[PDB]
């Protein structure tokens, strides 16, 4: 499966978890396969951009993701998530590689 996480600099897979969700300036699209990170990309998040906003959710999606693990996000965007199938874990806290690896040793 994908899965994305909001990151607040580019370390590739030691890119930080960002604070916040939809104004983070990049999204992490983890595949993982036999239950391991298999391969990161680490992408700008077009509505990081200053007075360009909007469907958030929606563009992590369309890139694929079935879950998303933040530290912060607001209730309008994990309605959006659950309203299109997309399961949303919170609070989590690390680099992108260790927040996947927790999620994927059920940590």
């Amino acid at each position: 499966m994908i899965i994305a996480i909001p990151v607040s600099e580019n370390r590739g897979k030691d890119s930080p978890i960002s604070e916040h969700f939809g104004r983070a300036p990049y999204f992490a699209f983890v595949k993982v396969k036999n239950n391991a990170i298999a391969d990161i990309s680490v992408e700008e998040n077009p509505l990081a951009q200053d007075h360009v906003h909007g469907a958030v959710p929606n563009f992590v999606k369309e890139k694929g993701a079935e879950l998303v693990i933040v530290r912060g996000i607001g209730r309008r965007a994990i309605a959006a998530f659950e309203a299109m199938g997309v399961k949303v874990i919170k609070g989590a806290s690390g680099t992108v590689e260790e927040v996947v690896n927790q999620y994927l040793s059920g940590q």
